[PDB]
């Protein structure tokens, strides 16, 4: 006789179908990554600026506490403790400055430069400092800014620059907001002054803003700061009757696109990532993941899901067609290189031949399946993580319906789509088993009697070289044609 | 003696559509899109809407008379205003930042008024000033929870404070008024020249009244603009005023359960329960989409632009007087008759017929179909949202894009359910063909050529077949070598 | 005599891919990607765009000289510029909420400029002051809609005139103030130093005072001029204040919008055409769900993707000379010869022979792919859009935030159409191929064993069978009994 069988090993993976839980299957592949490495990374060769528990702003107006800071010239994007402890040292606000932040995120070369030398301001006091800013502990100030009267009188302040450095400058300056009428006097002589700047293209200006208020850090005064980008070539021009926080730096930026901040107490440990989540980073071939919502890279999609696993192997068994766990009712655990084949007992011996053309013809459908679900993934370089101001709730929530929207398409998606391609590539087995099954009953016609549990008994005597023509489809009919029946 | 295969056929008329074919009859069939809703506005999770009829936010906050007997509940989850207010600012102006306050207190657990600035203590100034703007039975008012105008003659600066000690953050409101004329200032408040400021922590606020004339609205050229600030636990806020300014006599404290959104709808509230509202109704359901209404608040289906979606889950319909060629094929037409299972036999013997559900099959079926349906609706995502959104009416490009995104996923979720139904429903029809073309060769493969084809799902024995025989056959343990009375057959 | 089961083949080269395999050459295809435009900019739904050129929108509304009679249309759906406009502030300066007013008059339903300020009745001030930054041919001149007031001999008293919105629509209205270089420049232009410009109306209520300080020269000038604009309602009155530095509207704009649109940046110019879908390559005229051509596009379109080919089988296997094993399966190969159907019977006895297409088998494909075909395309919902958005240079998260949303909803349409073509294809091919296994079974259980079964597709007569014979099977009315004696010999 010959009989037509099936692989079956000693796995014990499970997947789950359209149409049924838990199948133990042969083999299977899981395309939910799951794992990161635990470490901060570069993003292609590229470190991330390190800025500790200091703000941005702490850093760019040169709080005394973010000194010891160093700052790499090239940044694929920003680390921050999640609440940093040193920002705006002398209290206050900062326009636009989620706006700034977005621009800084990522660059190709960034250089302080000093733009605006403090000792030319001849005919103002550049002294000035506060407790709040103390040092060790006198009083000090933004180590990178600068105005009060001098004697008792201020002048206009009137100084501009010409951006010849080669690249756009970033510059900051601020106003100061007094205490009372009293304080503003005693600071810079005259009332109702005023801090202009201008560009060839922005035109800003400020007035101090007088009010009273608690102490924070100490003080009940107040500094706005406020941002530009001066183009090359450039001159931005300061002018000020008084309140004047002047910059004495800019920084030279370029950019080569966007990035972001991610938040995490994780310091940088020389590794490379084409994908980083604040846990650590994620280096993978597979289309989703599960790691952490808030990546910076180049990264599968986040799903809400604990398991994706694609079938790729049949039934074990140690379905649509009804050959496997059917009418023949179990796998064979000695037929080892082949998902498909025979086994057949004559006068020579016995028995198990994989069948090649068949089982390859399997594996180079299911490497299709499973390079079609994983490689048509679009994967492009993102941030998730982004920065609003507490009167920006709403665009805030925006971006969360956003993300929350995408999340939701994506993990349907995923889930359904395992559960009916696991479905169809049990069937395509089963199939590929039937078609086996009918290609021997169509040769031997007649010739043999169908048991119908897999096996065919000859009408003749079939040895080993009958046996190879049955299995190559060759099988000669009218040969043997004298049945015994 | 003989045994045939078959399958179930009803009294159906429902239909379903596949990708092949359309208006297929079933014999079952479950929608999965929920249409129906209750027309009541309900309680969200046993926590009711703040209901302000047409009064607006600003209106409520404020104390705008018209707005008196509000009624306003301890705790929240979705706020419920008619489609366009009519009580809000009744002294006409302007409110700061107005939306981000709107989306703020949308959804709050604890929310207690206290009276941070008693208007009594305003000893040097006077507190009674009103509009008939504002007007109540019929004289002049004012906003309830806003006060200062000058004492005979004289409008002393006027300073004072109010720290924190409420044990929450506190919503604070003031305004500054801007005169239509020089001689309003001067009769208001005898100085000219003046300011208003504020500050706290974070806040810092100075500023110095328009006078100009405007045109008049609800009487008056004035106006008046209002701002907003949350004073945090244990800081101070001071006031300081030369003239203009608008006080607030009362904080309200705010404790945030997340946030929400606003429901415009004129339907009031109705002592039902509910996960997710709309406009119209609430909706309950355990299915994946609906289409009642796209504003919706609670967790709530994904919303489609369909009014169809139906999922076979029995086998076509063939009632008598696919990819297996079984259903509706070689086996013609279903059988009313069986009505205990979906696949079996009918058999005839000496002894009598005959049909018998075949246990194995149909089990398999339920427990497949069940196991789709199931995956279809539980694996939908479903998470607390508020569609609705504000933004004023220089945030169209912001609107703009919030309708993008809705639009967008509406598209989505409408293309996948509408063909993920018709794919279904055509491997569905195809499983249960498939079910009976193999439950008929299980009984040919053993019968083997003890019995003969006769055609239609039936075999002809060529053996007497009793009861005991045909159970063999039914449950898969039939005799084969047993039966050679058979050469009967030549 | 015999007769074989077959299925058509023909010469088409045309590939497609399924989930299973790659590059595979079947009979016909149908692509669902449109990839064609007709090369032009069209009218949408019937209306025209407002074709700017190398105008800005700013540029336009204040009458830059080179944006003079840029002739336009009383009614559009969409604007149209170039990418980079030479045409905008020539006197340098900005425009408050500018992105929101060109997101306002992007669609327009009637837009007409009216007169309302007449010039020369600002009598106490000069009216005709230019700048050699807005030079024509080549004296100093100004934006042809507004008025430069500035001081007559040594005066400039106040400037104070109104105006009631009788016109019947709602109107925009746009004004601005001057901030000079430096004092010099003040007290030419306007004597008075401390000025203010004051504006109001029923909603609005704004006052802005000049900043003097030294800039860089753009255009030759370091002052600059602010704009601001406002929609003045029906009946509503505006109100102009000013001591100095009010640049005046001479006229306004009658207004009226039935929804919004966007600006399409192209060199192309209105053509002619008639679309609902507009490219900047070129319109679209399709009834395919999803198209590459351009993603900034307007009107109601496919959905966007990053493919470049979308293809769907719709005819068989093309295999000149699958889940069920016939098609190039048992029966290794396709006819040729058979060019009425794609399923049928080749047949050969003494009358000669042989191909016939089985039409019933044939057209209940043909029904079942038109289908499918229809499934996929109709099912599409698509509505209004306008992809390109406008944000500002300190609206750069804002403009991150609507690029995320379109990229994601790139990756899942891309992800999804192309994955659906796989799927598709893997079972359309698997349909035909039970198609031929159904159509063998049908001749196999009519023939039984009045036939040899020879194993390829086709089956040996145990009789003489002739062409009344032959049309019997392939129409399903075989005798078996009437040629049962004679067939085998036995
Ligand atoms: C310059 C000076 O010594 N001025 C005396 C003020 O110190 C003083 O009031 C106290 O000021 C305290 C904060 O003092 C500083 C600070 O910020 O540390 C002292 C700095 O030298 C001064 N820096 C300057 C003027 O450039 C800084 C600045 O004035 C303010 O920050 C402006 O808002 O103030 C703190 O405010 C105490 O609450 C306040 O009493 C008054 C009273 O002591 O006399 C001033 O001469
Ligand atoms: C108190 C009084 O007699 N005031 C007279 C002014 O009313 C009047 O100017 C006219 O004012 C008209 C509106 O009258 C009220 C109002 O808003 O209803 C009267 C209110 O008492 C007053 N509120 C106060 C004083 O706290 C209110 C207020 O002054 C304004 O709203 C401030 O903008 O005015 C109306 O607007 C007429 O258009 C206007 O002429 C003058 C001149 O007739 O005499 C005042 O005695
Ligand atoms: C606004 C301005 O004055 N920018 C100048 C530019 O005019 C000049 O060509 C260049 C020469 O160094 O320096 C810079
Ligand atoms: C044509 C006319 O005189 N009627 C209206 C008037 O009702 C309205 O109050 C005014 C706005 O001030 O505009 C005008
Ligand atoms: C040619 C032949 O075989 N005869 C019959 C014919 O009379 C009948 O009409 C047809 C069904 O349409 O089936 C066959």
């Amino acid at each position: 006789q010959i009989c037509i069988g099936y692989h079956a090993n000693n796995s014990t993976e499970k997947v789950d179908t359209i149409l049924e839980r838990n199948v133990t299957v042969t083999h299977a592949k899981d395309i939910l990554e799951k794992t990161h490495n635990g470490k901060l990374c570069r993003l292609s060769g590229i470190p991330p600026l390190e800025l500790g528990d200091c703000s941005i702003a702490g850093w760019l107006l040169g709080n005394p506490e973010c000194d010891r800071l160093l700052s790499v010239p090239e940044w694929s994007y920003i680390v921050e403790k999640e609440n940093p402890v040193n920002g705006l040292c002398y209290p206050g606000s900062f326009n636009d400055y989620e706006e700034l932040k977005h621009l800084i995120t990522s660059v190709t070369h960034f250089e302080k430069v000093k733009i605006l030398p403090r000792d030319q301001w001849t005919q103002h006091t550049t002294t000035g400092g506060s407790r709040a800013c103390a040092v060790l502990d006198n009083p000090s100030f933004f180590r990178n800014m600068v105005l009060t009267k001098k004697g008792s009188n201020y002048p206009i302040a009137k100084r501009s620059y010409n951006n010849t450095s080669g690249e756009q400058m970033l510059i900051i300056w601020g106003i100061h907001h007094p205490n009372d009428d009293a304080e503003q006097r005693t600071l810079y002589q005259n009332v109702g002054t005023y801090v202009s700047v201008g560009t060839s293209t922005l035109n800003k200006r400020s007035i101090p803003e007088i009010a009273t208020r608690p102490k924070v850090n100490g003080q009940g005064g107040r500094m706005e700061f406020s941002w530009t980008l001066l183009e090359t070539w450039d001159v931005i021009n300061f002018e000020s009757t008084g309140n004047l926080i002047a910059p004495e730096y800019g920084f030279k930026i370029s950019k080569r696109g966007s990035s972001g901040i991610m938040k995490t107490e994780k310091t940088l440990e020389n590794c490379e990532t084409k994908c980083q989540t604040p846990l650590g980073a994620i280096n993978t071939t597979l289309p989703f993941h599960n790691i952490h919502p808030l990546t910076i890279g180049e990264c599968p999609k986040y799903v809400k899901s604990d398991r994706l696993v694609l079938a790729t192997g049949l039934r074990n068994v140690p379905g649509l067609f009804g050959a496997i766990a059917g009418f023949i009712e179990g796998g064979w655990q000695g037929m080892v290189d082949g998902w498909y084949g025979y086994h057949h007992s004559n006068d020579q011996g016995s028995g198990y031949a994989a069948d090649k053309e068949s089982t390859q013809k399997a594996f180079d459908g299911i490497t299709n399946k499973v390079n079609s679900v994983i490689e048509k993934m679009n994967t492009q370089f993102e941030a998730v993580g982004k920065e609003f101001s507490n009167l920006e709730r709403r665009l805030e929530n925006l971006n969360k319906k956003m993300e929350d929207g995408f999340l939701d398409v994506w993990t349907y998606n995923a889930e359904l789509l395992v559960l009916m391609e696991n479905e169809r590539t049990l069937d395509f087995h089963d199939s590929n088993v039937k078609n086996l099954y009918d290609k021997v009953r169509m040769q031997l016609r007649d010739n043999v009697k169908e048991l119908g549990n897999g096996c065919f008994e000859f009408y003749h005597k079939c040895d080993d070289e009958c046996m190879n023509s049955v299995k190559n489809g060759t099988y000669d009919y009218p040969k043997y044609e004298e049945e015994s029946k």
